[PDB]
């Protein structure tokens, strides 16, 4: 028989406890029955999101046929899953494909009780145009006779039976809706004992509960029953593994772990122990930012909160950094990615400034369908997608035109931010700072060191001037940074100096220095200058250090360890001379 | 239920699929065949009454400034989609009343969304601190959102802390400490 | 046949000393070891960029 070949006996492996007991789900399945009750066409087929538990209900209609909850018109049946092999096992020598799936069809009909076939992957049934496709399930269908159910997603539904017509008389579409997170736990409960046995282990109730509602927040592309299933199941492996590795129990916290392990979320690490460094992270970042604690401290707090599990699910942390060039703005969002990743380029720098109106948004989300170029995401889906957990940086937003700024309205408030074909990128867990010089003119007001009131006030009228109203709205924090002060500019020499040694890849590029109050006080004084904040420091070092050391090392001046001398400006001592 | 945020910045091409949309919504997909949506809800929005809601001269919206909105609505859309809509809704701004009332179900929503509740509000708000919240959080021309920024700048971030260094088991202590008072979460344990 | 046609045991080179060691990337390589461990849907995909090891993860398996 042709059925023992090419199709799978569904109610055989539910009576031999194979699949998996359904969970919920009622009216789908009664829709399902009630469709095979039909006299006529009666082809249901499930419709909906892949990860949505359908085949769990064609599951379902085995086990619904093996207890006979079946109405009787539908009992005396049997569930049967096609292959593909009916006809994918070869097409050599024309037609004989089409006349193994005849055959199968004759099978079906004569006499041997209801049997209902299944069609998987519904999608195969389109043949190559129709043309090839003859009479898959033709007569069948327009008889009520040979009955089948099959599944398949809207993305695949949308073209394989739009296309075909025929297919859309013939069959009886039904949607499988996603489950509620409610729903999902009762399936996680349901499926408990299967994972336990599976496993080993056993399961927390509070675990179940948590990957339900873990997998809803942070995995945003793969619906529920799959997302839950894959946080508990992963889980219990983990425990498993460690089992062999050389506790047999999933808890809440096994989940979380395993779920940033996933995910790359690390909130959800629950790194207790490390809380010291996130505890200190204001002062982490002071050993790189001087002054600017208040921006410093925002920061801190915003990854706090995320850390905590306290930060609004559908709010990513947003950023207003405004002052004087100089000032630090950028680098602190770098040195924020810094300590977040250990990698200041794991950030998303997004050169805002290369936005003028017509085409920022494709260098954002991409293009739509047609248009040259598919590589939709540009900057964003690419790399959002794949890093939700990092750090955007917009540098000099004032400049980018308010058309993107629009769109940035999304992605600051629900992280809704869609790509040019219409994905989700769901970016919630980012972090995202912004930069502007708009405050220069009030910065320029040199109203203190602290920004004064009244200086604050009038940057405020600059951003509100500049930016909508719903854009500042969306504003976690506009945070505005201080005038670096010449006892910021001696904090500033030391740390700017010890960079220069980090940028010191071998070990004849070396200082000792000297004048550690000399040359201190010499580049403090020289770079005090608020018209450029930090900035000239870096022309000092180089036009008074490092353009003479270069000089010094071609000439052969120096193996090793450096010294600066002052002159009444600075210059190097001669080591070695010219050897 | 479909959701346009910002219709207004739509080019007239999608303002005519609106118009389709809004009034025989049988639209015709990219593909060629229509969809037919007539049983769907299309909630839109615009900023463009800004210009004078915002001159904050009564809460409810005054037909002066009603007539002023629909204008800029007018010149905006052209008046084709407008009359395809059910209602054109001009939405009043957050009295201190309502601040009040909007406070305390922020801080419901808080504890309601936060996830597992081992820490949970106790949300000793106290008349003080509902004042707290509500008058220093009253940015009446950014509506509500602005009670959003207080609290997470006064009592989540200071509640993150004590998370972090665990001198919080359970609960939830609230207080006022003394806008200069901060309101000010205390310790627990 | 098939498997040993189409395709290469990638454990016997390992055995044979003809595969690169992997070196570290731990975490990686037991989040790939975890997800083999499942008992429904256990097929791990190393997804990155161009090049930066996902040879070197599976071989590492094969270690
Ligand atoms: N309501 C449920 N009752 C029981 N098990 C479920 C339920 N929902 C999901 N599952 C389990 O998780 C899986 C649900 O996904 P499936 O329905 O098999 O995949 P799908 O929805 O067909 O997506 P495709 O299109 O087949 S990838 C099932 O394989 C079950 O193991
Ligand atoms: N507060 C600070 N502490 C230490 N270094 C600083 C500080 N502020 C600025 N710098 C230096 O400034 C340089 C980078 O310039 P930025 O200050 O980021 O300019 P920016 O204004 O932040 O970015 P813009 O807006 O394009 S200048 C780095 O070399 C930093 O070392
Ligand atoms: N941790 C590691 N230990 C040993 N070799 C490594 C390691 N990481 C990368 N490699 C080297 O990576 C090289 C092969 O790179 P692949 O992993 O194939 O690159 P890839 O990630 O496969 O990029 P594609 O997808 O093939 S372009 C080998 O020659 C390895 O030596």
């Amino acid at each position: 028989e042709y059925l023992s070949k090419y199709a799978i006996d569904m109610t055989e492996q539910a009576r031999q406890g194979k699949l998996d007991p359904v969970i919920g789900r009622e009216e789908e399945i009664r829709s399902t029955i009630r469709v095979l009750a039909r006299r006529i066409k009666s082809n249901p087929c499930l419709i909906g999101e892949p990860g949505i538990g359908k085949t769990a209900i064609i599951e379902g209609v085995a086990q619904r046929i093996i207890d006979d909850d079946v109405p009787t018109i539908l009992q005396g049946a049997k569930l049967f899953s096609l292959d593909l092999a009916a006809l994918t096992a070869g097409a050599k020598y024309k037609g004989d494909f089409e006349e193994r799936f005849k055959g199968v069809l004759k099978e079906i009909e004569e006499s041997k009780t209801l049997i209902v076939l299944f069609i998987d992957e519904i999608h195969m049934l389109m043949g190559n145009g129709k043309d090839d496709a003859a009479n898959i399930l033709k007569p069948a269908l327009s008889r009520g006779q040979l009955k089948v159910i099959g599944a398949t997603t809207n993305n695949e539904y949308r073209s394989i039976v739009e296309k075909d017509g025929a297919f859309e008389r013939r069959f009886q579409k039904i949607e499988v809706a996603e489950p509620s997170v409610r729903q999902t736990v009762a399936i996680l409960r349901g499926l408990q004992p299967k994972y336990e046995i599976h496993h080993g282990v056993r399961i927390l109730d509070s675990a179940l509960v948590t990957a339900a509602q873990l997998a809803k927040r942070y995995l945003p592309y793969r619906r529920l029953p799959d997302s839950a299933l894959d946080l508990v199941d992963i889980s219990c492996a983990g425990v498993a593994v460690a089992r062999d590795s050389k506790q047999n129990v999933v808890d809440s916290d096994t989940i979380s772990e395993t779920a940033a392990r996933l995910t790359g979320i690390p909130v959800k690490k629950l790194s207790e122990s490390e809380n010291e460094k996130l505890i200190h992270m204001e002062r982490d970042l002071s050993s790189e930012v001087v002054g600017q604690m208040d921006a410093i401290k925002a920061v801190s707090n915003a990854v706090r909160l995320s850390r905590s599990g306290l930060a609004n699910p559908r709010q990513p942390a947003s950023f207003l950094f405004l002052g004087l060039s100089g000032s630090g703005k950028t680098e602190l969002a770098k040195k924020v990615a810094g300590f977040l990743f250990n990698d200041e380029d794991m950030m998303i720098r997004v050169d805002c400034s290369e936005l003028s109106e017509k085409y920022a948004v494709s260098k954002l989300l991409g293009t739509t369908a047609g248009y040259v170029g598919y590589d939709e995401g540009g900057f964003l889906t690419n790399q959002l997608q794949y890093k939700p957990y990092s750090v955007l940086l917009f540098d000099e937003v004032e400049k980018a035109h308010p058309d993107v700024l629009t769109v940035m309205l999304q992605m600051l408030d629900d992280g809704r931010i869609t790509s040019g074909q219409g994905k989700t990128i769901d970016c919630s867990n980012c972090i995202v700072i912004m930069t502007s010089n708009l405050g220069a003119e009030f910065i320029n007001s040199q109203q203190g060191s602290k920004i004064q009131e009244s200086t604050k006030n009038l940057v405020m009228g600059a951003v509100r001037q500049h930016f909508r109203p719903e854009f500042l709205n969306r504003i976690s924090s506009i945070v505005i940074f201080n005038k670096l002060s010449r006892k910021a500019i001696h904090k500033i020499v030391d740390i700017r100096l010890k960079e220069i040694e980090e940028r010191f890849e071998q070990n004849d590029k070396h200082y000792k220095l000297n004048l550690t109050q000399e040359a201190k006080d010499f580049l403090a004084k020289y770079g005090y200058s608020d018209d450029m904040g930090a900035r000239p420091l870096n022309r000092l070092i180089q036009n008074e250090i490092l353009n003479k050391l270069a000089l010094r090392i071609l000439k052969n001046e120096i193996k090793d360890k450096e010294t600066v001398n002052v002159v009444l400006e600075e210059c190097l001592e001669v080591l070695p001379n010219h050897e």
